[PDB]
């Protein structure tokens, strides 16, 4: 995807910063290699900004207002028919859904922010910007030493130091070895440090004999031989990573574009989206408004456009009457101390967000404890008046709401909002096991006409039985349950669950006891073909970590089509207990855990763990490289034979999980990829963060094998 001339060319803006009052004129920038948006100011300091860190980009009335009077009166806030709503740009960053922080400009020129937002976030999102080789993520270090020059235009010796923190006698060692400065207040000549110098202080900063051990110099028959053999024209590479093939060809060429972990079409939008919408795994948040605890804590509607932005597509909207005197519908976790929002601005953040990264439709869980009929009518115009035609007030002509017909697909509901709402206790032994269970789910209201009418394909009901359900035949009618009630229906009765999905939605959230905000594993839920699972998007733990790492995939639609006998209605399935036709498709994966690079900070040891998630039968077995050699966290070479996962089962279900980890079981990096996504051969996995957010520093050298 590349960068738009005048991206780099640059545009004048004021930042400003609310905290400070302090407003700046600067230059803005995206470097043209897509790595870095950057500003310079008057002065010639620059302050950059990883690409890969932006979560949103916001132009007129969406961005961040000023709130101080300083600077106010610095923008002329206080006019009539001023031109600054034309003029505001935010752009977003963070390193998860909460620590957020805000990026503001204003522009001289009129109307430019909206180009700047757009293109911006068109560079972000693109699916395969966070996937770029190994090469890519070295070469957006040497990019950043390369800009960020002292006054004399030079690159000052402890920015090396700053950027390869872990040893520094090994960066003097390297600098040293390419003939540069080493001494702490020594600078360097951009131009003494061009891609073939880097490469030579990579080589010495952080040597690779381990791929020096494949030769067993290479020719084009040899390489030749290796691509074919291993992996799974060959003069032309040669010719592109040879330096002077070397042992240091091979450790260019295997960190380049050509050797892909992934099979990167599968990152983009390429699931057939026209099955109806209980087919698909459907991306879900639980209890959305919330930032942090159950029980106390910040709401915010921001939380709204974060989940959408990643390409959630099922979020949840707990519903109170206005405390009195205030009588204006708000948004809480009623019985606890969390704070409050208004109704509205959770409406208005979701009109704004839904669509931005994703086109297919969204669906609004409201839990509805708003006893008035008047309260309820505001909620109604509120959706009806923001949403205006991005709200399905209807069914589809196509798709009756009768008995035996099927759900509209993802396509036929593209850019539509549907809403999930009823459509037409008392004792402290009572409280506490509420509490315990389904919370304040167990405390809905009815619903009157105005909220009512629209309720179309995603109506809730009491469950009865699966017998009940399959009897009535509705598509459009949605069972919720608890992690524990699901558990016990999908344990007892897995057959009728699966075939319960065929036709209708089960939407499942966390129990009430995880207070801190915890989450279950999801993957029982999928198997049982399960599509709204639900999980706390403020708490990136392992749930979530799945969670966003196999929902990158299909475009970060929030959409993943499921496995064929999860849809059709003539083969039964049952994930504890597959049949001879199920495993047609069974694989055994090996993967070779080899070395790892600048894999912290600091001088630590190290190691990897490694295990698959999937079905009941898959292979269960977790496994753990010894600790690294020695505190090198530089190049850190194990001495391991293969991981190997025996008969995955129907591979289309299951993931595998490669978690890198310093002494004490501290998260580094990660990645979770689902097993049909992954390349056979030696690569250089590059790491993601508990977000799955691209790591510039971190990778790991590994082996990948697959058999029938
Ligand atoms: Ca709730």
């Amino acid at each position: 995807p590349k960068v738009k001339a005048y991206l780099s060319q640059g545009e004048r803006f004021i930042k400003w910063d609310d905290e400070t009052t302090v407003a700046s004129p600067v230059i803005l920038r995206v470097d043209p290699k897509g790595y870095y948006l950057y500003w310079t100011y008057q002065s010639k300091e620059m302050e950059f900004l990883d690409i890969t860190s932006i979560r949103d980009t916001r132009f007129g009335k969406f961005a961040k207002m000023p709130k101080s009077q300083k600077l106010r009166d610095v923008f002329n806030m206080d006019f009539p028919d001023n031109s600054f709503l034309l003029k505001t740009l935010t752009v977003v960053s963070g390193p998860d859904m909460v620590d957020l922080t805000f990026h503001n400009f204003v522009s001289y020129k009129e109307n430019v922010g909206k180009a700047w937002a757009e293109d911006v976030l068109a560079l972000v999102k693109h699916p395969l910007t966070a996937n770029a080789s190994r090469s890519t993520f070295l070469d957006k270090i040497l990019v950043k030493l390369k800009m960020q020059l002292n006054s004399e235009g030079k690159i000052p010796v402890k920015n090396f130091f700053q950027m390869f923190p872990a040893d520094r006698k090994r960066v003097e060692a390297a600098l040293s070895a390419c003939h540069l400065p080493k001494g702490k207040n020594d600078a360097i000549n951009p131009e003494d440090f061009p891609e073939p110098v880097y490469k030579s202080f990579l080589m010495s900063l952080c040597p690779r004999p381990e791929i020096d051990e494949i030769f067993t110099y290479m020719t084009k028959e040899h390489l030749t031989k290796f691509i074919n053999q291993k992996q799974r024209q060959v003069q032309g590479l040669i010719d592109k990573y040879e330096p002077s093939l070397s042992p240091e060809g091979m450790v260019w060429f295997l960190c380049g574009p050509e050797n892909s972990v992934l099979a990167q079409d599968k990152l983009l939008l390429h699931h057939d989206m026209t099955q109806p919408l209980n087919h698909y795994f459907i991306n879900s948040s639980h209890n959305t408004y919330l930032t942090a605890g159950q029980f106390s804590g910040l709401s915010s509607a921001e939380m709204y456009r974060q989940v959408l932005l990643s390409g959630c597509r099922c979020v949840e909207l707990d519903c109170w009457k206005g405390k009195p005197p205030d009588e204006e519908p708000i948004i809480t976790h009623g019985f606890t101390m969390t704070t409050d929002i208004f109704f509205k601005e959770a409406i208005e953040a979701i009109a704004e967000s839904a669509f931005k990264t994703s086109p297919y439709p969204i669906i609004l869980s409201f839990e509805n404890h708003v006893d008035s009929p008047r309260q309820q009518a505001k909620m109604a115009e509120y959706c009806r008046t923001i949403f205006g035609d991005m709200l399905l007030t209807e069914p589809l002509e196509k798709f009756p709401l009768k008995p035996g017909v099927p759900l509209p697909s993802p396509e036929d509901l593209r850019g539509k909002i549907l809403i999930k709402n009823k459509k037409n206790n008392l004792d402290e032994e009572e409280i506490k096991k509420m509490q315990s269970d389904e919370g304040t789910a167990g405390l809905e209201v009815t619903a009157y006409e105005e909220m009512s009418s629209l309720v179309n394909y995603i109506q809730p009901t009491k469950f009865v039985s699966f017998e009940f359900s399959a009897q009535k035949n509705r598509s459009y009618v949605i069972s919720s349950f608890t992690e524990l009630k699901a558990y016990d229906l999908l344990s007892k009765a897995s057959v009728q669950f699966v075939d319960y999905n065929k036709r209708q939605m089960s939407r499942i959230y966390p129990k009430g006891t995880r207070m801190d905000s915890s989450n279950y594993m999801p993957q029982m839920f999928w198997n049982a073909g399960c599509q709204m699972v639900a999980l706390n998007f403020q708490t990136m733990d392992l749930p979530m970590q799945q969670n966003m790492a196999v929902f990158e995939f299909n475009g970060q639609s929030g959409y993943l089509l499921k496995h064929e006998f999860m849809r059709r209605p003539d083969k039964q399935f049952n994930p504890f207990s597959v049949d001879r036709i199920d495993v047609v498709v069974a694989t055994t994966l090996s993967i070779t855990v080899i070395s790892g690079q600048f894999l912290s900070e600091r001088s630590v040891r190290t190691y990897v763990e490694v295990e698959l998630f999937g079905l009941p039968g898959d292979p269960k077995r977790r496994y753990r490289t010894k600790l690294s050699p020695s505190t090198n966290s530089i190049n850190p070479v194990w001495k391991e034979e293969p991981f190997v996962f025996e008969k995955i089962l129907m591979p289309e279900l299951a993931s595998l999980r490669v978690a890198v980890m310093e002494e004490g079981n501290k998260f580094l990096g990660h990645r979770i990829i689902p097993i049909n996504a992954l390349n056979s051969g030696y690569h250089h996995l590059c790491l993601h963060s508990e977000s799955n957010m691209p790591l510039t520093m971190p990778a790991l050298f590994i082996f990948l094998e697959m058999k029938d």
